[PDB]
């Protein structure tokens, strides 16, 4: 598919530099009369084929050449999939006003700090209106799995765009505070002509469970637990520790938050006003042992498995202040983020082979999602009754599955536009449709320098996960075996080689060793010269 053309004065266009055909790295460009407004800049996070490197980001070569034209960056929230790569787009302009609420810009404040980057906020809340050059924008609230989440209005000359952040839809959320449907159906009889929606749990059919469900069985759990209690959450669910802090409360035990990620969020949670709990009913985790262990709860992260994470050392023997006994119960309230299956079973395994009780979501309502199910998006687009879709926020299997809820909610399907990463949205007179196609890639991350690890780098890391045999005489290796007398055999054949006489060099004896290894040991390592 072609690059757009240029954009038809006075109409808008929409473009994902990532997020779209994946989880992960959401950004998302508008332009409109050569100015530019983003919604969110978060990073991705690398698995099995991107070993070595730390942070995927979005693909920002896309506006590297025109950030002056940027009036602001606008923030639906503060998970890192939505904020975790401000730092390297504010490194090329550091002066972008950045928009958010309190919650929200007091995450990207701590992440930037690690940059040495001191950001131009600007602070919004619920209801409010603001002005960022051509743009005009209003701010709906939205409860989801973490404090103070927005959804976003942007009206220009070109019409009414409604993006939804990470959006659901619990009627009894433990903070009273539910997404404002009410306010987004009104803004759905103004005649919105964009609807940009979360698509994560499009696939799932029904309506979700409440955040509240979480807090009986909770409750439950501590009551019938004999000795300590020790639950693992994320830390930015703010709801899900205030539950369990009631819970403890409620039973006669005091609270210590375990884990740095644990510790500074709280902190930021109570002096927000989002976590409300009395000093007297923390303990420091230093002074924790001391008490009586059914007196005490313990809140930590490390619901994913990561060996270095508190519940991990926990589990192998080895957290400084904490150790585990057969009496404690340990409650995972959380879910499963895939390609940590292994990691996470492994740390359910050493608590059971120590002896203690071990509960997860496959067991008891230890844990909802913090995404609108299949039912609960209908709601939305009733309400809202937008004339064109574009689903956000998710892989094909989910950016279909909206698309078909869009559909059967009367959205016809010309209207219903799937635009992967790179691919434009041209809304011009009212009437929206895809524009054409520039490429983007990923972005690495791997400490102080980033471009210049690619693809041809990963593959050699990729193919060094079997060692290297390097001849350039002296053999050596290092991710190939333990036999030094190992080496031998290949020596002798070298020198045969090396009486030949007539860079030709390199193929000459990496073809040599390669075929001795090739036939002495059928393993494939890379060989070097
Ligand atoms: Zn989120
Ligand atoms: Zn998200």
């Amino acid at each position: 598919l072609p690059p757009p053309g240029p954009l038809t004065s006075g109409g808008l266009r929409v473009t994902a530099l990532g997020g779209i055909n994946e989880i992960g790295r959401n950004m998302t460009v508008f332009e409109h009369l050569g100015r530019l407004l983003i919604i969110d800049c978060g990073v991705l996070f690398p698995g099995h084929d991107e070993p070595g490197v730390d942070l995927i980001l979005p693909d920002m070569r896309h506006v590297e050449d025109r950030l002056d034209d940027i009036e602001a960056l606008v923030l639906t929230h503060g998970h890192e999939d939505h904020i975790g790569a401000i730092p390297f787009l504010l490194k090329l302009r550091p002066d972008i006003p950045v928009v958010g609420s309190k919650f929200t810009l007091a995450l990207v404040a701590e992440k930037c700090r690690e940059y040495r980057i001191t950001p131009v906020f600007v602070e919004v809340r619920e209801g409010q209106s603001t002005r960022h050059g051509v743009f005009e924008c209003e701010y709906f609230a939205v409860n989801h799995s973490t404090p103070d989440a927005l959804a976003i209005a942007v009206y220009t000359g070109a019409g009414t765009i409604l993006h939804t952040g990470d959006i659901k839809f619990d009627q009894l959320p433990p903070d009273g505070r539910p997404t404002d449907l009410p306010g987004m159906s009104r803004l759905g009889d103004t005649g919105v002509d964009l609807l940009l929606c979360d698509s994560t749990n499009a696939e799932i059919p029904g309506v979700g469970p409440s955040e509240s469900e979480v807090g009986p069985t909770l409750h439950r759990l501590i009551r019938g637990a004999d000795g300590r209690v020790i639950v693992a959450c994320f830390a930015s669910n703010v709801d899900r520790v205030q539950q369990i802090i009631d819970a403890a409360v409620a039973l006669g035990r005091r609270v210590s938050f375990v884990g740095r990620s644990m510790v500074r969020n709280m902190r930021v949670a109570r002096q927000l006003g989002f976590l409300r709990v009395a000093d007297s009913d923390l303990i420091d985790i230093a002074a924790a042992e001391t008490m009586a262990p059914d007196q005490v709860v313990l809140i930590t992260t490390g619901t994913q498995g990561e060996p270095m994470s508190a519940l991990s050392r926990m589990s192998r023997g080895e957290h400084r202040s904490i150790t585990l006994t057969a009496g404690d119960l340990i409650v995972l309230s959380s879910s499963l983020i895939p390609g940590n299956e292994e990691a996470v079973f492994g740390v359910i395994d050493a608590l059971s082979k120590i002896g203690a009780r071990v509960v997860t979501n496959a067991q008891a309502r230890v844990h909802v999602s913090g995404h609108a199910y299949a039912g609960e998006l209908l709601f939305l687009y009733n309400g809202v009754r937008p004339r064109n879709v574009m689903p956000v926020h998710g892989t094909w299997r989910m950016l279909r599955a909206n698309a078909k809820l869009a559909a059967s909610t009367g959205v016809p399907q010309e209207s219903i536009l799937l635009a992967e990463n790179g691919v434009s949205v041209d809304l011009v007179a009212g009437k929206a449709s895809i524009s054409g196609a520039v490429p983007v890639g990923k972005m690495f991350v791997d400490g102080l320098i980033a471009g210049d690890v690619g693809d041809i780098t990963l593959g050699e890391r990729l193919i060094l996960s079997s060692g290297f045999v390097a001849v350039t005489p002296h053999l050596h290796s290092r991710g190939f075996s333990e036999d030094p007398k190992a080496l031998e055999p290949a020596v002798r054949k070298v020198e045969a080689e090396l009486e030949s006489l007539v860079i030709r060099i390199a193929q000459g004896v990496r073809r040599t060793v390669g075929k001795w290894v090739g036939e002495t040991y059928r393993r494939q390592p890379m060989i070097v010269p």
